[PDB]
């Protein structure tokens, strides 16, 4: 019993940190294999950081000029290329503590854990969601850039962000390991909008089924609703939209508690038009969003 | 910017847990050097779980009976010794994997890493603190006993905390490295009272200054109150008394954010007495108590 907001082991991850520095900013990468990823503006300038033109800032330099240091050992590097706004630079050495790993793009919504690191050095690790809007809430200081987002699944390693900045409103956007942005923005010292960001539905709905799993009721109501009804609530208090998609994806929950998905619902929707009236559901006095169905079902059964 | 409940980079802890079998019970167990610690209620049937004679069932068990798995890899016996409610099994390889290491005593307030484990087998880590009431609220489910607390200062391990049981309640429990209980709690399936807990204070005030830090500021007021004053207010609240070592504590914060501590207590005292009028502090929608003013400089400062 008990829920809490639990990260992945990041072990496996903290054996791929490095530490990059081309001319005087320094920044994280992960080596897998025998490359190093990096966010590509670690070869900017603050003179060039309001629009770098990385393709010729790039041209300025060569293979000698990135520093990459995996602790206290050196990396020798054979070559270096941009993809998107992620450079990989191509090590001699392989790395031996290199995990089973896959590159993915995170869906809006879905949830990853983030190893904030420092100068190749792991600092913190915290879980989180990818907002419906493609930014995410961390914790990210100046020299966090090349922290990553992953998932684990056994044994293989699913990374799917890579941190390169923080909006002037201090949410944070990146890319997945491929350098493409998650959302509309760009690698530049500019304001940029965000756009309207929703609350995840089908998350606040399995986080409630964790808290009846876990004993927390009291929000369990005699009423029903339809998937039509609780969208109009759902538009109303700037919730995403509930599909029959979102729906199948709360089956085990509901066969697990034997309380229907709309029936569910229809708790969400009373406390969204009444508020929680001072109560708290699993320590929290909001509806939580960064718990998907998946997290629920692997946190209350177990999974290693 | 950002402020996210932390836990520390788990890697160096993973590589310390095994498998620990007696008889039909398996749990987790801690190898350190040559030696691998894990609860003493290992050696319980289901029959001797209400009171059990702990000595007596350990005088029918022979190194050979406990079988230690680290991963793939089975570990030999030769030893075998009861301190406390903790079994230390002295095994014949010391672990290639052990950390600069520390086993202490925390005191309540304060926080701390919980890697929980299943078969030796790291499945998540969060952040917690242990509750004045020497409580955690966790989230362990059976078969996790035997997963550790701990906190990381560079490169050195200080473990802290070994779970052993869920109290009826749904709080959990457990020892220190040496198999001391915190809280007046024993190793046994009975109702045990786990006496008045409160609010930690200090650490409240400390999550305060992390929210002007990071930019919420909206409970800022005028006001400033005494020691004395404030602490009729947290008498009323059960809020811990604060204390001049508190106010002392708190002095870095206060420097770096300009505001006088008894001026944040102030502030305190007004979200006490009045609420949050439906508004959060770094997305909490209630009083965070889980990070000490020492969790927020490191997190305010990224120490790695
Ligand atoms: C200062 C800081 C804090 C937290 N995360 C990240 C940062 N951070 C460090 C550099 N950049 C940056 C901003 C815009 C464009 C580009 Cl190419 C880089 C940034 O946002
Ligand atoms: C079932 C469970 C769930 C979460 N954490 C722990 C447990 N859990 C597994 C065994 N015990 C136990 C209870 C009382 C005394 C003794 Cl010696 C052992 C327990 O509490």
């Amino acid at each position: 019993s008990g829920f809490r907001k639990m990260a992945f082991p990041s072990g496996k991850v903290e054996g791929c940190m490095v530490q990059v520095t081309c001319g005087t900013t320094t920044l994280n990468g992960l080596w897998l294999d025998d490359v190093v990823y990096c966010p590509r503006h670690v070869i900017c300038t603050s003179e060039d950081m309001l629009n770098p033109n990385y393709e010729d800032l790039l041209i300025r330099k060569s293979n000698h000029n990135f520093l990459v240091q995996a602790g206290n050992v050196q990396l020798r590097v054979i070559g270096h290329s941009m993809q998107n706004c992620v450079l990989k630079l191509k090590v001699d050495t392989a790395n031996p503590k290199t995990p089973k790993y896959k590159f993915v793009r995170i869906q809006p919504g879905q949830t990853f854990s983030v190893l904030a690191c420092y100068n190749g050095s792991p600092s913190g690790v915290y879980q989180c969601a990818m907002r419906p809007n493609f930014t995410i809430k961390g914790s990210f200081l100046n020299g966090s850039c090349g922290s990553v987002g992953f998932n684990i699944d056994y044994d293989c390693v699913s990374f799917c962000y890579m941190h390169h900045m923080e909006l002037p409103t201090g949410v944070h956007a990146g890319t997945d390991l491929e350098g493409n942005f998650y959302g509309p923005f760009v690698d530049r010292q500019t304001a940029q909008a965000a756009g309207t960001d929703t609350t995840i539905t089908v998350n606040v709905l399995a986080w409630l089924y964790a808290a009846v799993i876990n004993g927390d009721r009291w929000f369990l109501n005699r009423f029903t609703t339809t998937l039509n009804d609780f969208n109009l609530v759902a538009m109303k208090y700037n919730y995403e939209p509930l599909t029959q998609d979102h729906v199948d994806i709360l089956g085990p929950l509901s066969a697990q508690t034997g309380i229907a998905v709309l029936d569910m619902c229809a708790s969400l929707k009373e406390l969204l038009q009444n508020g929680m009236n001072g109560r708290t559901i699993l320590g929290s006095a909001l509806l939580e969003d960064e718990f998907t169905p998946f997290d629920v079902v692997r946190q209350c059964s177990g999974v290693t």
